[PDB]
């Protein structure tokens, strides 16, 4: 198995920590973990494809997208590796994070290790705005937070 | 050109960016970027095992070692695969680094990406000091900064 993990930091109260655990070559992925300080209601949550934080989550560029496919949720064929559609919080601003995703890996082409964590402003509209934005970013708007994934013990 | 980059922070006020560059698959890495907020003189320079920053750099583990070796100095053939000696800061407190190495890897079995890059507090002895701690950590003391290397456009 492979595990990793990765400390979401930005500019404002938003922080958190999220684990990556991998029991098999392409198998899922569980992501867990735990982030504060959001507003209450959903919230984007995607890999972007760089783990650069030299000029904040802005570096980080767009969503892993190495099949430059259109965004869309984890449930669409159509989607980015990257999307993995939203996280909840709750009125004390806190997401409990548990999803499973076989998109991403931890090992393989689709691997996400060195690459980073996002969470963002708005809800992910899974590719269904109408806009432009929506089959690229989702209209998830602004990082609030995000950290690169790192390999864990 | 595979390409990584990390951002180094940590409790005070030591920051960076390094960059690293492997044009050939299993080639030499280079290292380079600036560091400020150092003391002037040498300070431990070293990739750890984990990309892990939950306890801060002290969950970045021991130096990365997947052959199993002693500690020394990156020209020496008994070494960490993390071990990449000192960085000198200047009278100003900023070094400016550049190393080329071809143990570490941007690829492979010695790949560096998605582990903690660690800027210490004191000269790294690269393996001569005489005592158990010089074999382990070069006696290099505390843990100043510390980043999580990631992939880089
Ligand atoms: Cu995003
Ligand atoms: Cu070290
Ligand atoms: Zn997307
Ligand atoms: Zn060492």
């Amino acid at each position: 198995a492979t595990k990793a993990v990765c400390v979401l930091k930005g500019d404002g109260p938003v922080q958190g920590i999220i684990n990556f655990e991998q029991k098999e070559s392409n198998g899922p992925v569980k992501v867990w973990g735990s982030i504060k300080g959001l507003t209450e209601g959903l919230h984007g949550f995607h890999v972007h494809e760089f783990g650069d934080n030299t000029a904040g989550c802005t570096s980080a560029g767009p969503h892993f997208n190495p099949l430059s496919r259109k965004h869309g949720g984890p449930k669409d064929e159509e989607r980015h590796v990257g999307d993995l559609g939203n996280v909840t919080a709750d009125k004390d601003g806190v997401a409990d994070v548990s999803i499973e995703d076989s998109v991403i890996s931890l090992s393989g082409d689709h691997c996400i290790i060195g690459r980073t964590l996002v969470v963002h402003e708005k809800a992910d509209d899974l590719g269904k705005g109408g806009n432009e934005e929506s089959t690229k970013t989702g209209n998830a708007g602004s990082r609030l937070a995000c950290g690169v994934i790192g390999i864990a013990q």
